[PDB]
Protein backbone atom coordinates (compact mmCIF):
# COMPACT_ATOMS: atom_id res chain seq x y z
CA UNK A 1 0.00 0.00 0.00
CA UNK A 2 1.55 3.26 -1.36
CA UNK A 3 2.05 6.57 1.49
CA UNK A 4 0.77 4.11 4.69
CA UNK A 5 1.22 7.19 7.11
CA UNK A 6 -0.81 9.10 5.32
CA UNK A 7 2.04 11.86 4.87
CA UNK A 8 0.66 14.68 2.61
CA UNK A 9 2.75 14.63 -0.80
CA UNK A 10 3.59 17.52 -2.63
CA UNK A 11 3.80 16.79 -6.65
CA UNK A 12 5.97 18.68 -9.33
CA UNK A 13 4.20 17.82 -12.19
CA UNK A 14 5.81 18.81 -16.02
CA UNK A 15 4.34 20.80 -18.42
CA UNK A 16 3.36 17.53 -20.26
CA UNK A 17 1.71 16.04 -17.27
CA UNK A 18 0.19 19.30 -16.82
CA UNK A 19 -2.38 18.56 -19.67
CA UNK A 20 -4.90 15.61 -18.64
CA UNK A 21 -6.03 16.79 -15.18
CA UNK A 22 -8.16 13.50 -14.97
CA UNK A 23 -5.18 11.69 -15.65
CA UNK A 24 -3.12 13.48 -12.88
CA UNK A 25 -5.35 12.91 -9.96
CA UNK A 26 -5.59 9.46 -11.05
CA UNK A 27 -2.00 9.30 -10.92
CA UNK A 28 -1.25 11.25 -7.30
CA UNK A 29 -3.60 8.02 -6.28
CA UNK A 30 -1.23 5.19 -7.28
CA UNK A 31 1.00 7.29 -5.05
CA UNK A 32 -0.93 7.35 -2.23
CA UNK A 33 -1.46 11.05 -2.34
CA UNK A 34 -5.19 10.37 -0.97
CA UNK A 35 -4.19 8.46 1.99
CA UNK A 36 -3.62 12.16 3.47
CA UNK A 37 -6.47 13.77 2.72
CA UNK A 38 -4.44 16.57 1.23
CA UNK A 39 -1.38 16.93 -1.29
CA UNK A 40 -0.39 20.28 -3.20
CA UNK A 41 0.45 20.47 -6.66
CA UNK A 42 3.31 22.89 -7.54
CA UNK A 43 2.72 23.83 -11.15
CA UNK A 44 5.39 23.75 -13.95
CA UNK A 45 7.36 26.99 -14.09
CA UNK A 46 5.76 27.65 -17.24
CA UNK A 47 2.48 27.46 -16.50
CA UNK A 48 0.48 31.11 -15.10
CA UNK A 49 -2.85 31.27 -14.30
CA UNK A 50 -3.57 34.69 -15.58
CA UNK A 51 -0.98 38.02 -16.57
CA UNK A 52 -1.16 40.13 -14.37
CA UNK A 53 -3.99 40.65 -10.55
CA UNK A 54 -3.33 44.30 -11.29
CA UNK A 55 -7.18 45.23 -12.28
CA UNK A 56 -8.95 43.14 -9.53
CA UNK A 57 -9.84 45.81 -7.44
CA UNK A 58 -13.11 46.43 -8.76
CA UNK A 59 -14.64 43.03 -7.75
CA UNK A 60 -17.51 43.25 -5.14
CA UNK A 61 -17.73 41.45 -1.58
CA UNK A 62 -21.53 41.48 -1.43
CA UNK A 63 -21.75 40.30 2.13
CA UNK A 64 -18.18 40.38 4.42
CA UNK A 65 -18.43 38.26 6.79
CA UNK A 66 -16.76 38.99 10.58
CA UNK A 67 -16.27 35.61 12.39
CA UNK A 68 -16.79 35.90 15.79
CA UNK A 69 -15.32 32.89 18.24
CA UNK A 70 -16.44 31.62 21.32
CA UNK A 71 -14.87 29.17 23.62
CA UNK A 72 -11.36 28.95 24.27
CA UNK A 73 -7.86 29.37 22.26
CA UNK A 74 -7.99 25.50 21.33
CA UNK A 75 -11.56 24.33 21.47
CA UNK A 76 -13.91 27.82 19.56
CA UNK A 77 -16.70 27.62 17.72
CA UNK A 78 -17.07 30.56 15.10
CA UNK A 79 -20.26 32.92 13.70
CA UNK A 80 -20.22 34.71 10.95
CA UNK A 81 -21.63 38.52 11.22
CA UNK A 82 -22.64 39.79 7.68
CA UNK A 83 -21.36 43.30 6.90
CA UNK A 84 -21.78 45.59 4.55
CA UNK A 85 -20.61 45.42 1.18
CA UNK A 86 -17.55 46.66 0.24
CA UNK A 87 -14.70 46.28 -3.15
CA UNK A 88 -11.87 44.02 -3.17
CA UNK A 89 -9.25 47.15 -2.84
CA UNK A 90 -11.59 48.80 0.22
CA UNK A 91 -11.25 44.88 1.71
CA UNK A 92 -7.07 45.07 1.28
CA UNK A 93 -6.45 48.09 2.75
CA UNK A 94 -8.98 47.38 5.43
CA UNK A 95 -6.97 44.10 6.07
CA UNK A 96 -3.68 45.91 5.67
CA UNK A 97 -4.92 48.26 8.49
CA UNK A 98 -3.33 48.30 12.27
CA UNK A 99 -6.24 46.91 13.22
CA UNK A 100 -6.26 43.44 11.17
CA UNK A 101 -2.60 42.93 9.73
CA UNK A 102 -0.45 40.40 9.86
CA UNK A 103 2.17 41.09 13.14
CA UNK A 104 5.67 40.58 12.87
CA UNK A 105 6.36 37.13 13.28
CA UNK A 106 10.16 35.04 12.53
CA UNK A 107 8.57 32.01 10.17
CA UNK A 108 5.69 30.53 9.67
CA UNK A 109 5.77 28.39 13.03
CA UNK A 110 6.19 31.48 14.98
CA UNK A 111 2.49 32.90 13.30
CA UNK A 112 0.91 29.51 13.66
CA UNK A 113 1.60 29.73 17.14
CA UNK A 114 0.60 33.20 17.30
CA UNK A 115 -2.67 32.33 15.52
CA UNK A 116 -3.52 29.56 18.22
CA UNK A 117 -2.77 31.50 21.12
CA UNK A 118 -5.16 34.70 20.10
CA UNK A 119 -7.50 33.97 17.41
CA UNK A 120 -10.00 33.94 19.34
CA UNK A 121 -9.40 37.58 20.54
CA UNK A 122 -10.24 39.18 17.12
CA UNK A 123 -13.23 39.04 14.69
CA UNK A 124 -11.44 39.13 11.43
CA UNK A 125 -13.09 39.75 7.99
CA UNK A 126 -13.48 37.19 5.13
CA UNK A 127 -14.87 37.45 1.99
CA UNK A 128 -15.78 34.11 1.00
CA UNK A 129 -17.97 32.14 -1.19
CA UNK A 130 -17.98 35.02 -3.95
CA UNK A 131 -19.19 33.32 -7.61
CA UNK A 132 -16.40 33.68 -9.98
CA UNK A 133 -12.95 33.01 -11.51
CA UNK A 134 -9.61 34.70 -12.06
CA UNK A 135 -8.34 32.18 -14.47
CA UNK A 136 -7.71 33.77 -17.95
CA UNK A 137 -10.05 32.38 -20.09
CA UNK A 138 -6.97 31.14 -22.40
CA UNK A 139 -5.46 29.06 -19.57
CA UNK A 140 -6.14 25.75 -20.88
CA UNK A 141 -4.20 23.75 -18.16
CA UNK A 142 -5.51 23.13 -14.48
CA UNK A 143 -8.16 26.09 -15.21
CA UNK A 144 -10.38 25.73 -12.48
CA UNK A 145 -13.55 27.41 -14.63
CA UNK A 146 -13.27 25.01 -17.35
CA UNK A 147 -13.23 21.18 -15.66
CA UNK A 148 -15.27 18.47 -16.20
CA UNK A 149 -18.55 18.75 -14.13
CA UNK A 150 -19.83 17.02 -10.97
CA UNK A 151 -23.00 16.23 -12.95
CA UNK A 152 -21.00 15.01 -16.42
CA UNK A 153 -19.35 12.41 -13.79
CA UNK A 154 -22.06 10.96 -12.33
CA UNK A 155 -23.63 10.97 -15.31
CA UNK A 156 -20.55 9.34 -17.04
CA UNK A 157 -20.48 6.49 -14.32
CA UNK A 158 -23.85 6.03 -12.82
CA UNK A 159 -25.98 6.13 -16.62
CA UNK A 160 -28.24 8.83 -14.84
CA UNK A 161 -28.50 12.38 -16.28
CA UNK A 162 -29.28 15.53 -13.59
CA UNK A 163 -30.02 19.06 -13.21
CA UNK A 164 -27.37 21.25 -11.86
CA UNK A 165 -24.41 23.45 -12.35
CA UNK A 166 -20.66 23.31 -10.79
CA UNK A 167 -18.74 27.05 -11.02
CA UNK A 168 -15.50 27.95 -8.53
CA UNK A 169 -15.61 30.45 -5.60
CA UNK A 170 -13.62 33.45 -5.01
CA UNK A 171 -12.44 33.66 -0.97
CA UNK A 172 -10.72 37.18 -0.20
CA UNK A 173 -8.66 36.70 2.90
CA UNK A 174 -6.76 38.63 6.14
CA UNK A 175 -5.25 37.55 9.05
CA UNK A 176 -7.13 35.13 11.33
CA UNK A 177 -9.57 34.15 8.72
CA UNK A 178 -10.48 31.00 9.59
CA UNK A 179 -11.96 27.56 7.67
CA UNK A 180 -13.44 25.52 10.50
CA UNK A 181 -13.56 21.55 10.54
CA UNK A 182 -15.16 20.14 7.79
CA UNK A 183 -15.11 17.98 4.63
CA UNK A 184 -17.02 18.71 1.11
CA UNK A 185 -20.71 18.31 0.67
CA UNK A 186 -21.17 15.11 -0.26
CA UNK A 187 -17.38 14.34 0.42
CA UNK A 188 -16.83 15.63 -2.94
CA UNK A 189 -13.26 16.54 -3.76
CA UNK A 190 -11.95 19.88 -3.46
CA UNK A 191 -9.59 21.62 -5.51
CA UNK A 192 -7.82 25.14 -4.31
CA UNK A 193 -5.50 28.01 -5.86
CA UNK A 194 -3.82 30.47 -4.05
CA UNK A 195 -3.69 33.26 -6.72
CA UNK A 196 -1.97 35.74 -4.88
CA UNK A 197 -1.39 37.50 -1.25
CA UNK A 198 -0.20 35.84 2.14
CA UNK A 199 -0.16 32.04 2.62
CA UNK A 200 -2.90 29.64 3.86
CA UNK A 201 -2.23 26.94 6.73
CA UNK A 202 -3.90 23.62 6.78
CA UNK A 203 -4.42 20.98 8.73
CA UNK A 204 -5.65 17.69 7.35
CA UNK A 205 -7.04 14.05 9.14
CA UNK A 206 -6.71 11.36 7.33
CA UNK A 207 -10.42 9.51 5.65
CA UNK A 208 -9.93 6.50 7.40
CA UNK A 209 -9.58 8.18 10.36
CA UNK A 210 -12.19 10.50 9.98
CA UNK A 211 -14.74 9.07 12.38
CA UNK A 212 -11.82 9.94 15.06
CA UNK A 213 -12.33 13.13 14.55
CA UNK A 214 -16.18 13.03 15.05
CA UNK A 215 -16.19 11.51 17.96
CA UNK A 216 -13.69 13.97 19.22
CA UNK A 217 -15.85 17.03 18.06
CA UNK A 218 -18.85 15.32 19.50
CA UNK A 219 -17.15 15.25 23.04
CA UNK A 220 -15.95 18.78 22.39
CA UNK A 221 -19.13 20.48 21.32
CA UNK A 222 -21.61 18.45 23.08
CA UNK A 223 -24.84 21.03 22.79
CA UNK A 224 -24.09 20.66 19.12
CA UNK A 225 -23.53 16.79 18.90
CA UNK A 226 -26.86 16.59 20.60
CA UNK A 227 -28.73 19.12 18.33
CA UNK A 228 -27.47 17.26 14.93
CA UNK A 229 -25.91 13.97 14.17
CA UNK A 230 -23.49 15.62 11.28
CA UNK A 231 -23.11 19.28 13.00
CA UNK A 232 -19.19 19.52 11.45
CA UNK A 233 -21.51 20.00 8.00
CA UNK A 234 -22.39 23.14 9.96
CA UNK A 235 -18.87 24.28 9.39
CA UNK A 236 -17.82 26.14 12.70
CA UNK A 237 -15.75 24.28 14.88
CA UNK A 238 -11.96 24.68 15.44
CA UNK A 239 -9.37 22.21 17.53
CA UNK A 240 -6.14 23.67 17.59
CA UNK A 241 -3.03 20.91 16.87
CA UNK A 242 -2.13 20.62 20.44
CA UNK A 243 -5.96 19.68 21.24
CA UNK A 244 -5.80 16.80 18.65
CA UNK A 245 -2.35 15.54 19.91
CA UNK A 246 -3.81 15.34 23.44
CA UNK A 247 -6.52 13.56 21.95
CA UNK A 248 -4.25 11.32 20.35
CA UNK A 249 -5.96 12.14 16.54
CA UNK A 250 -4.17 11.79 13.62
CA UNK A 251 -3.52 14.67 11.65
CA UNK A 252 -1.08 16.81 9.20
CA UNK A 253 -0.33 20.45 8.77
CA UNK A 254 1.16 22.74 5.81
CA UNK A 255 1.41 26.08 4.29
CA UNK A 256 -0.13 26.47 1.16
CA UNK A 257 1.73 29.80 -0.89
CA UNK A 258 0.69 31.91 -3.68
CA UNK A 259 1.03 30.31 -7.06
CA UNK A 260 0.36 26.85 -5.76
CA UNK A 261 -2.45 24.05 -5.68
CA UNK A 262 -4.07 22.10 -2.88
CA UNK A 263 -6.66 19.25 -3.63
CA UNK A 264 -8.53 17.30 -0.80
CA UNK A 265 -9.89 14.21 -1.27
CA UNK A 266 -13.27 12.91 -0.16
CA UNK A 267 -13.41 12.63 3.89
CA UNK A 268 -10.84 14.40 4.10
CA UNK A 269 -11.44 16.42 6.75
CA UNK A 270 -9.46 19.45 6.96
CA UNK A 271 -9.40 23.48 8.73
CA UNK A 272 -7.36 26.45 8.77
CA UNK A 273 -6.34 29.83 8.55
CA UNK A 274 -4.98 32.64 6.29
CA UNK A 275 -1.38 34.53 7.38
CA UNK A 276 -2.60 38.15 5.94
CA UNK A 277 -4.30 39.34 2.54
CA UNK A 278 -4.73 36.73 -0.32
CA UNK A 279 -6.83 35.56 -2.71
CA UNK A 280 -7.99 31.83 -3.56
CA UNK A 281 -10.11 30.13 -5.95
CA UNK A 282 -12.05 26.83 -4.88
CA UNK A 283 -14.46 24.21 -6.79
CA UNK A 284 -15.88 20.70 -5.91
CA UNK A 285 -14.92 18.25 -8.98
CA UNK A 286 -15.71 14.37 -8.26
CA UNK A 287 -13.68 11.35 -9.94
CA UNK A 288 -14.89 7.13 -10.29
CA UNK A 289 -13.76 6.73 -6.57
CA UNK A 290 -16.08 9.77 -5.25
CA UNK A 291 -18.91 7.72 -5.73
CA UNK A 292 -19.06 5.15 -2.98
CA UNK A 293 -18.16 8.20 -0.96
CA UNK A 294 -21.17 10.28 -1.69
CA UNK A 295 -23.26 6.96 -1.30
CA UNK A 296 -22.09 7.12 2.29
CA UNK A 297 -21.82 10.77 3.31
CA UNK A 298 -23.61 12.11 6.37
CA UNK A 299 -26.18 15.02 6.30
CA UNK A 300 -27.33 17.64 8.11
CA UNK A 301 -30.87 17.55 7.76
CA UNK A 302 -31.59 19.96 11.32
CA UNK A 303 -31.10 23.00 8.97
CA UNK A 304 -28.12 24.77 9.92
CA UNK A 305 -25.78 23.62 6.76
CA UNK A 306 -28.14 25.24 3.89
CA UNK A 307 -26.30 24.27 1.01
CA UNK A 308 -26.86 24.77 -3.19
CA UNK A 309 -28.90 23.89 -5.56
CA UNK A 310 -26.72 21.12 -7.10
CA UNK A 311 -26.56 18.94 -3.83
CA UNK A 312 -30.26 17.97 -4.54
CA UNK A 313 -29.79 15.72 -7.35
CA UNK A 314 -26.55 14.15 -5.27
CA UNK A 315 -29.17 13.00 -2.76
CA UNK A 316 -31.96 12.47 -4.59
CA UNK A 317 -29.83 9.57 -6.49
CA UNK A 318 -26.79 8.71 -4.47
CA UNK A 319 -28.91 8.75 -1.34
CA UNK A 320 -33.07 8.08 -1.75
CA UNK A 321 -33.39 6.57 1.85
CA UNK A 322 -32.11 10.17 3.16
CA UNK A 323 -33.80 12.40 0.52
CA UNK A 324 -37.07 13.23 2.75
CA UNK A 325 -35.25 13.88 5.50
CA UNK A 326 -32.45 15.93 4.30
CA UNK A 327 -35.10 17.78 1.51
CA UNK A 328 -36.95 18.70 4.88
CA UNK A 329 -34.07 20.73 6.25
CA UNK A 330 -33.14 22.51 3.09
CA UNK A 331 -37.04 23.74 3.45
O1 LIG B 1 -9.76 28.58 1.57
C1 LIG B 1 -10.79 28.41 2.39
O2 LIG B 1 -11.30 29.30 3.18
C2 LIG B 1 -11.54 27.13 2.55
N1 LIG B 1 -11.29 26.22 1.41
C3 LIG B 1 -11.58 24.95 1.42
O3 LIG B 1 -12.16 24.37 2.42
C4 LIG B 1 -11.33 24.11 0.24
O4 LIG B 1 -10.70 24.60 -0.76
O5 LIG B 1 -11.81 22.94 0.28
MG1 LIG C 1 -11.72 44.85 -10.79
NI1 LIG D 1 -13.00 22.59 2.00
ZN1 LIG E 1 -27.28 20.14 11.32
Amino acid sequence: AQNPNCNIMIFHPTKEEFNDFDKYIAYMESQGAHRAGLAKIIPPKEWKARETYDNISEILIATPLQQVASGRAGVFTQYHKKKKAMTVGEYRHLANSKKYQTPPHQNFEDLERKYWKNRIYNSPIYGADISGSLFDENTKQWNLGHLGTIQDLLEKECGVVIEGVNTPYLYFGMWKTTFAWHTEDMDLYSINYLHLGEPKTWYVVPPEHGQRLERLARELFPGSSRGCGAFLRHKVALISPTVLKENGIPFNRITQEAGEFMVTFPYGYHAGFNHGFNCAEAINFATPRWIDYGKMASQCSCGEARVTFSMDAFVRILQPERYDLWKRGQD
